């Protein structure tokens, strides 16, 4: 299906956009001050471009065309007013990335295509792993900041 | 589905009764001075152990809830009185982990869950191996008790 | 001697229905973003199993017959709101871990079974760390969590 | 020669006819649950294949057009059920791999192709020595198998 | 106690007996060809007479008066005629070394001797698993027994 090839597309396209969200959550961080979430931000940032420039290189391969669309402006940044609305963001970018790699696997099951499925294992995987954790450092930033300069005395960990 | 939940609950259940009836293996091994065959059941025992500490990890990651129910007391132990009662009994323990992990892989298939699914890959072709392996040792067993103390004679040698 | 075997097989299923109690409290501590607390018990559980094992082995080359019996399920998890409920219902449970060994070592000692009092003798000196080890960090939970958010930032440090 | 270039067209098929014969009894002992004759098998199985490679590689540098053939389904497995059978046929797949050779050895001899009876020596030789080895087994098993489960118990010690 | 003190000498008394009878089982095993069995008394023999050294060292150090008795000759070696009867002769003396050890203990008990009830502590749990080996290989030889040759095929593999 052309409509496989799109979301295989598509998700090249997520995971850059996600890239640029984790970069714009790093510069909110930095600005004000919590350097700890910032590295963590950046770091991710790469991780984020990695995965979707892993998705480029088994399209080439399994000669799926790639046409790379206009990564957004992360608009999230305007609003974000504590570490707990970047958090929140952070684990609803992820939660998104899921459900459109759980889109694209569907797709490919409908279409029996066996190693496109297989190649996104690991990928679910690492998503579940990673949603857990977004969703831990939100639990720990929601609760550490209800006490005045506790949250920063974190930062300060990790 | 509530139905997932409860499959991937019970697998939990499944891996630690496996754990219990190795256990009571390795009990009625050492009892009746099988130490080699006592000593795999024991490690054998651990492991499933490691399998279900495994489901309740990734469940507890995916937001599965785990609700840890009774682990059966192994009654196998009953009718065991030679050492083919007890690999026969521990191959069908097996043959009954892989059908109930292929249940939790339809159910996870009809829901379109494909986590689920990869994360049970490894542990459908572990079975594999496994059944192979008590399969093949159960064989060995029968053949070498057809003459008196020679299954003992190997105990000590392999294992 | 008769009440000795049957103390000696309920041993065997206190340790590991405290076993399986452990694994329930890192459930919770998991389920509720606290991965340390969560780690604590999950090793702790696997001790318990090892001491389990322990009797036993002992049991097998003392010919003590045993009969394993059914491990029921924790209960307590449905009546945790709090880590320091989780801390309170361990510590309770390894003062009864402490009582069951010290009514078997009494009925060892009316038989004058000096080798099971021997054996146990280790066991006796360990609960008495795990008791006053436990007891130091319920007291520890209960002080931090006076402050909202502390706790947590304790949590992610030990 | 023709009848050379023949002779030495039919020896690769051969080595790969008795690659795929060892396969075929690595797969019998396998499925009987004797591991460590499987194993044996198929370790020689490759080596078969390596003879056979090493004589597509001399006939290449010697101008020797190699024509692959089929290589023929193994049936001997149809009439084996003792490690006893396996092994007899084993033995005669060898004895038949050392008449090829000497027949091989004969054609070149008369055509006074001294590099060929060159090359071929080494493997006059060896093959000597596994008919040799495959002899000892064969006799070690048949004498085993006199008594019920003894044969099980030395595919665990040896191999 | 004088009591005490004289369950205390004859305990030195009983681990030098076993080391005797450790002994005529060795030469036994050997006059009979059974070269590892012969090993592993020997090398219990040995255990035994340090087990008694222990006691005596612990003696002067908490001036308990020693003296050394006779050293019984072992005679149980009239009637061994086959591995087995060997065995359970020892079985049987470890037998007695655990029931002497315990009875020492229940003298020092009744005195309120607590050092000496801490020294035997370690001897209590080494009896326990000495007379769990001992009876395990008793019932392996037992086994391995019924078939002519086998249990001597075993001397050669274990010990
Ligand atoms: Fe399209
Ligand atoms: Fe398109
Ligand atoms: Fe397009
Ligand atoms: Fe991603
Ligand atoms: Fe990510
Ligand atoms: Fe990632
Ligand atoms: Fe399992
Ligand atoms: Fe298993
Ligand atoms: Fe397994
Ligand atoms: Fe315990
Ligand atoms: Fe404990
Ligand atoms: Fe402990
Ligand atoms: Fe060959
Ligand atoms: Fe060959
Ligand atoms: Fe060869
Ligand atoms: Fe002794
Ligand atoms: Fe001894
Ligand atoms: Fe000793």
């Amino acid at each position: 299906s052309e409509e496989l090839l799109d979301l295989f597309n598509r998700q090249v396209t997520q995971e850059f956009t996600a890239s640029q969200v984790y970069l714009s959550a790093s510069i909110w961080f930095d600005q004000n001050d919590w350097e700890g979430m910032a590295a963590y931000m950046l770091a991710h940032s790469a991780e984020e471009r990695e995965h979707g420039l892993g998705f480029v290189d088994f399209a080439n391969k399994r000669n799926i065309p790639i046409e790379l669309q206009a990564v957004p402006a992360p608009v999230s940044c305007a609003e974000w007013s504590s570490p707990e609305d970047v958090w929140q963001s952070i684990l609803e970018l992820e939660q998104a990335n899921t459900r459109s790699l759980l889109n694209l696997a569907e797709a490919a099951s409908t279409c029996h295509d066996f190693a496109v499925m297989a190649f996104l294992n690991p990928f679910h995987l690492q998503q579940v792993n990673e949603e857990d954790k977004i969703g831990s450092i939100l639990a720990k930033v929601t609760d550490e900041n209800r006490t005045p300069g506790l949250l920063r005395s974190l930062d300060v960990v990790s």
